[PDB]
C-alpha cells in the first residue's frame, strides 16, 4: 500500500514571482466546458522544479479547459 | 496516512508575499462559471512546495471556473 | 522526483521567465475536445531542462488537444 | 525521494526563447483526432541539445497527431 | 548538464532559430494514421549537429507521415 495508479498531478517545487506577478496552481475549467465532456484519457504527470518569474510573471501549475482563446489572447497573420 | 485516488487537493508547503500582496487557499468560482455549484470533477492534485511573491503579488491555490477572462483579463490589442 | 510512474510525464528542471512571460504546465483541452472514453496505458513523456523565456516568453509543459490551429493562431491554415 | 529512472521521450538539454516566443512540449492531438489508435504510445525518441529562438520563435517538443496537414510549415511544394 | 549514454532516434547537437523561425522535433502523424502494424518500434537513426537558421528558417528533426508533398509524402491514388 504504497502507491497505486494516479492521473493528473500538478507539483511545484519551488515559485518565485515579483515585480506586480500572479500565481494560480490548480486546474482552470472556462464556461465553455461546461455540459461536455472532461474525461478523455488522460493521464499525465505535472512537475515544475523552480520557476523564475520577472516583470509582471504568469505562474500556471495545471491543466486548463477552454477554447475560447487559449489562456491568454493572441493573433497574426498566416502565409 | 492519507490514501486517495485521482481526487483534487490543494496544498501549500510555505507561501511567502510582502509589498501589498494577496494570498487565498481555495477554489475560485467566477459568474460566467454559473453560480457556487460546487463539485464538478477534482481528478489532478494542486501541491506547491515554496511561493514567493513580490512587488504586490498575487497567490491562488486552487482550480478556478469561469470562462469571462482567465483570472481577470480585459485585452484588446491584436497582433 | 514525488513520482513512482515512469512513462508519460511533463516535468521541468527549471524554467525563467520575465517581462510580461507566462509559464503554464499541463494538458491542454479545447472546447471541441469531447471524444474520449476512459482507459489507461503508456504516453509520451516530456521532460524540459532548462528554459529562457525574453520578452514575452511562453511556455507550455504538456500536451494540447484541439483543431483550431496547434496553440497560437499565427502561419499555416486550412486546405 | 527517489530521484533514479529514465529520461523519457520527448526530451531537452536547453531551449531558448526570445522576441514575443513561445515553446509548447508534449504531443499534440487535433480534433479529427477520434477513437482509432490515437495512443500513438512510445516509439521515437527525440532529444536536443541546446536551442536558441530569436524573434517570435517557436519551439515544438514531441508528436503531432491528427489531420491538419502539418504543425507549422510554410507552404507545399513550389516551382 | 550531465549526461552520457550512446541512444539512436532522433538527437540534436545545436539548433539555431531567428527571424520569425519555428522549430519542431517529433514524428508526425497525420490523421489517416499509421494502417496495420500492430509493431510500431522505431529503426532508422537521424542525429544533428549544428543547424543554422535564418529569415524564417524552419527545423524538422524525425519522421513526417501525412498528405501533401513537401514537409510530407504520401501514396494515394492516381488517374
Amino acid at each position: 500500500m504504497k502507491i497505486d495508479a494516479i492521473v493528473g498531478r500538478n507539483s511545484a517545487k519551488d515559485i518565485r514571482t515579483e515585480e506586480r506577478a500572479r500565481v494560480q496552481l490548480g486546474n482552470v475549467v472556462t464556461a465553455a466546458a461546461l455540459h461536455g465532456g472532461i474525461r478523455i484519457s488522460d493521464q499525465t504527470t505535472n512537475s515544475v522544479e523552480t520557476v523564475v518569474g520577472k516583470g509582471e510573471s504568469r505562474v500556471l501549475i495545471g491543466n486548463e479547459y477552454g477554447g475560447k482563446g487559449f489562456w491568454d489572447n493572441h493573433h497574426h497573420h498566416h502565409h
